[PDB]
This record gives C-alpha cells, sequence and structure tokens, in this order.
C-alpha cells in the first residue's frame, strides 16, 4: 500500500559460512538505500530467533562512501556496529567488486579486493544458521540516516553485472557464478514486500535482465520501468 516502488533480489538458498562476490554500481540520492547484505530469513520475526544479518549499504546521501553493518541480537533488540568506508570513485559513478566473508570467526568487507573493515568475535560468534545473499534498492524514512528522500531524482537504478558465491573451506571455494545474461528464476526469487521504515513496496516489477545486468530500480509507484541503456563496465 505505500507510494513508491523498490526491489529486492535475494538467493532462494541460504548458506553457512563463505565468500560473496558482487560487481556492482550503486544508486544514491538523498534518502536512499542501495544494498548488498547476506541475511538469514525470518530474523525480523520477534518470536524470540535470533536475528542474523551483514550488511554493505550505500546511504543516498552520501554516494562517496558505504555503510558497513552486523545485525545480531534479535527483533526490537539488535545489536548493531555500524562503520563507515570510503569508495572511490563515488559508487553511483563506477562499478566496484563488493566483497563480503563470513566465517566462525570473522567477517570481513572488501572493495575492489581490498580489505576495508574486518570483525571478529562478539558478534561474530552469534551469526549462527545460515543466511542468503542479498540486495535491494529502497528508501528509509529516518532522514537523519539517509537525508530527506529527494523524488525528483527517481527513477535511480542499482546495476549487478555479476554475482560469485565461494564456500567456505584461501578458505574458500568457488561453488557458482551468474552473470546474468538472463533471471534464472532456479537460483533468484524478486522481493514483494515491505517493512516499518520503508517508504518504498520491495516488487518483483522493478527487477529487470537487460544487456547482461540485473537491474533493480527505485520508481514512483505507477511508474515501474527501466527503458534506458546500462552502463559500460569497461
Ligand atoms: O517485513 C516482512 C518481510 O521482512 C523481510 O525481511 C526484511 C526485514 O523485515 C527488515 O527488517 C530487514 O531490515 O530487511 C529484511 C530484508 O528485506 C523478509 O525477507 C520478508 O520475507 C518479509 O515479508
Ligand atoms: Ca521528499
Ligand atoms: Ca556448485
Ligand atoms: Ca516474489
Ligand atoms: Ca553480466
Amino acid at each position: 500500500m505505500k507510494d513508491f516502488s523498490g526491489a529486492e533480489l535475494y538467493t532462494l538458498e541460504e548458506y553457512q559460512y563463505g565468500k560473496f562476490e558482487a560487481r556492482m554500481k550503486m544508486a544514491a540520492a538523498s534518502g536512499t538505500v542501495s544494498s548488498m547484505f547476506l541475511y538469514q530469513n525470518g530474523s525480523e520475526i520477534a518470536d524470540g530467533r535470533p536475528w542474523v544479518e551483514v550488511d554493505i549499504e550505500v546511504l543516498g546521501k552520501s554516494p562517496g562512501s558505504f555503510q558497513s553493518n552486523i545485525i545480531t541480537g534479535k527483533a526490537g533488540a539488535q545489536k548493531t556496529s555500524e562503520k563507515h568506508h570510503a569508495v572511490s570513485p563515488a559508487a553511483d559513478q563506477a562499478f566496484h567488486t563488493y566483497g563480503l566473508e563470513w566465517t566462525p570467526n570473522y567477517v570481513r568487507w572488501t572493495v575492489d579486493g581490498q580489505e576495508v573493515r574486518k570483525t571478529e568475535g562478539g558478534q561474530v560468534s552469534n551469526l549462527t544458521g545460515t543466511q542468503g545473499l542479498r540486495f535491494n534498492l529502497w528508501s528509509s524514512e529516518s532522514a537523519a540516516w539517509v537525508g530527506q528522500f529527494d523524488e525528483s531524482k527517481l527513477p535511480l537504478f542499482q546495476f549487478i553485472n555479476w554475482v560469485k558465491v565461494y564456500k567456505y573451506t584461501s578458505d574458500f571455494t568457488l561453488d557458482w557464478t551468474d552473470n546474468f545474461d538472463t533471471f534464472d528464476g532456479s537460483r533468484w526469487g524478486k522481493g514483494d514486500y515491505t517493512f516499518d521504515g520503508n517508504r518504498v513496496d520491495l516488487t518483483d516489477k522493478n527487477i529487470y535482465s537487460r544487456d547482461g545486468m540485473l537491474i533493480l530500480a527505485l520508481t514512483r509507484k505507477g511508474q515501474e520501468s527501466f527503458n534506458g541503456q546500462v552502463p559500460r563496465d569497461d
């Protein structure tokens, strides 16, 4: 029932530990969130179960950096550890390879193969169970976090050129890859839901597969479309 449409791409399967890489050009405008994250589906349910999530989020008002986070604890009582990391060129101006490594001992964030953060113990010990790999584009109702939402900047697009998923066994062995020449429905799902604090409804209408890229779009409701050209990843 919301007034804007965003999108979420998620792996149908979940994994226990691993390395996850995505080649992407992020979207950014005041008020938006453009992401790559690991998520234990159901964490949002306040029935006593744990929350398990690892994030990379480009906040719209600051396209030249991204926020890293680990969310543990439980719904209604989360433990977080937000940190920020510069990206150059800006996340919405060039493709970068974002990586997440997760093992029993640490979580590591990389940009173009270089470490920007590595957390050990504490929260990491509570990232039990499995997590699926996800990407979404939306807008937060918290202006303090992402800036006031500038609707005139819509539509916005996040482009994913390819994804690599490695098994935890380096400590990783490549498991599968997707270059996105097509939408593989046996591997991915398209989110159709929302949550409090999100100004948009995540909809499968805003997931597109064009010219070797998976595109996530953030549009005004009723204007869900992509007719432009995909950017080059030279
Ligand atoms: O709100 C129901 C919806 O939640 C989805 O997980 C959300 C979660 O609600 C939100 O708090 C967190 O920040 O992001 C995750 C992923 O978008 C869940 O995946 C859906 O199945 C569910 O319908
Ligand atoms: Ca506004
Ligand atoms: Ca395999
Ligand atoms: Ca769906
Ligand atoms: Ca591709």
